[PDB]
C-alpha cells in the first residue's frame, strides 16, 4: 500500500541549526493540522542508542567499522515506526539519516563511501532532504573546524540529487524557515509508492 504521509530530513553540520529548524517546522505542520512525529538520529530508543552516546562522548573507543554499523542498526530499529507512521498519513520529520552516516563516516573517518553506503540501502527515502548549509570556519567527538570542513566536503556528495534542497543557513532564522515552508508547499499531496534508498 502506499505511502500517504510525507517524510522530511534534515542534514547539516554540527552547527548548523538543524534542531532550530525541524522544531518550527513541526510547528507550522502541527498548525496546519498535518499530524506529525518528530524524530532524530542517533537517538537512544534501544541499547544501541546508549553505546553510541559513550562513542559520542568519548567514552569508549570503537572501531571505524563497528561504530558506522551501529548507526545505521539505530535507523533500521525505527523503519517498522516510520512506514506505519506514513502509511497512515502521518508526516515524519526527522533530524539527520543516512547521509549524515555517509558524510560523518567517509569525511572524519576516511571510511570508503560506497561501504559507507551499504547497511543503509533499503532504508524509506525521504521526499525532500533539507541541507542546512553553514561553511565551517573559525565535548563532542566530531567538533574541530578541520574535521567539520572534511565532513562539509563528503556532504557534497550528494548535493547534485533531485531530493537535496541546499538551503542557506547562514542567513536570519525566520528566513530559514520561511524558505523551508515554501518548499514544503512544493511537496506532492497525493499518495505514493514507498521508494528505498539509495535509489
Ligand atoms: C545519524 C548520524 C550522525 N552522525 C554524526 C555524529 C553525531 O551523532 C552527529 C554530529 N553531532 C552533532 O550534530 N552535535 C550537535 C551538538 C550540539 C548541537 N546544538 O544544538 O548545540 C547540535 C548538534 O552526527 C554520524 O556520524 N553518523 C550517523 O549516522
Amino acid at each position: 500500500d502506499k505511502k500517504k504521509g510525507k517524510f522530511i530530513v534534515f542534514e547539516g553540520l554540527d552547527r548548523s541549526g538543524k534542531s532550530t529548524q525541524s522544531k518550527l517546522l513541526v510547528e507550522y505542520l502541527k498548525n496546519n493540522n498535518v499530524e506529525v512525529k518528530h524524530l532524530y538520529f542517533p537517538n537512544r530508543e534501544t541499547g544501541i542508542g546508549q553505546i553510541i552516546s559513550k562513542y559520542l562522548k568519548m567514552e569508549n573507543s570503537m572501531s571505524n567499522e563497528t561504530i558506522h554499523l551501529l548507526f545505521s542498526a539505530n535507523r533500521w530499529e525505527h523503519m517498522n515506526e516510520i512506514k506505519s507512521l506514513l502509511l497512515k498519513g502521518i508526516w515524519v520529520v526527522c533530524d539527520r539519516y543516512a547521509y549524515s552516516g555517509v558524510a560523518y563516516s567517509s569525511g572524519a573517518l576516511n571510511l570508503n563511501k560506497t561501504w559507507c553506503m551499504n547497511p543503509d540501502q533499503g532504508l524509506i527515502k525521504p521526499d525532500v532532504v533539507f541541507y542546512l548549509n553553514v561553511p565551517p570556519n573559525y565535548e563532542e567527538i566530531y567538533e574541530k573546524v578541520e574535521t567539520q570542513k572534511k565532513i562539509y566536503e563528503t556532504y557534497k556528495h550528494f548535493a547534485h540529487e533531485d531530493y537535496w534542497i541546499n538551503i542557506d543557513a547562514t542567513r536570519k532564522i525566520e528566513d530559514i524557515h520561511n524558505d523551508i515552508v515554501k518548499e514544503v508547499t512544493k511537496i506532492k499531496v497525493e499518495p505514493e509508492e514507498f521508494n528505498f534508498l539509495w535509489s
